[PDB]
């Protein structure tokens, strides 16, 4: 697999995967701001996946570490804001940060193989 551009489609079905999930519920869409007055004290740079969804089709990604960082911010903004780590919506960011990581190693992996292979 030495194509430099698989990883794109790769993320769209993987992205689709993380919204049926029952666990991503909480990160579909930008925070509330009304529900959560001090979310902004807190937290220097909201991320969803509905915001990581449209980089991708904008073609303002330029390689899959990119979207990783940023579903990375997700899950650490999640750990930032919980009251506790025995709260339900930071417990499924734990659940979705695994299966993310299970899902996006491949991508990844192949990626870099094929830059790797581009400069050989
Ligand atoms: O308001 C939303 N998300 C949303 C927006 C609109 C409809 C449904 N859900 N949050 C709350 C903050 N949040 C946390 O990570 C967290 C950890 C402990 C307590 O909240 C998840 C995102």
């Amino acid at each position: 697999s030495y194509d430099i551009q698989a990883w794109k489609k790769q993320c769209e079905e993987l992205l689709n995967l993380i919204f049926q999930c029952e666990d991503s519920e909480p990160f579909r869409q930008p925070v509330d701001l009304l529900e959560y007055p001090d979310y902004r004290d807190i937290i220097d740079t909201p991320m969803d996946f509905a915001t990581v969804r449209e980089t991708l089709e904008a073609g303002n990604y330029e390689s899959p570490m990119e979207l990783c960082k940023d579903v990375r911010l997700i899950f650490s903004n999640s750990k930032a804001y919980t009251p506790s780590k025995r709260s339900r919506i930071y417990s499924m960011s734990l659940r979705l940060s695994a299966f993310f990581e299970e899902h996006i190693s491949s991508v990844l992996s192949d990626y870099k193989s094929a830059l790797r292979f581009h400069k050989r």
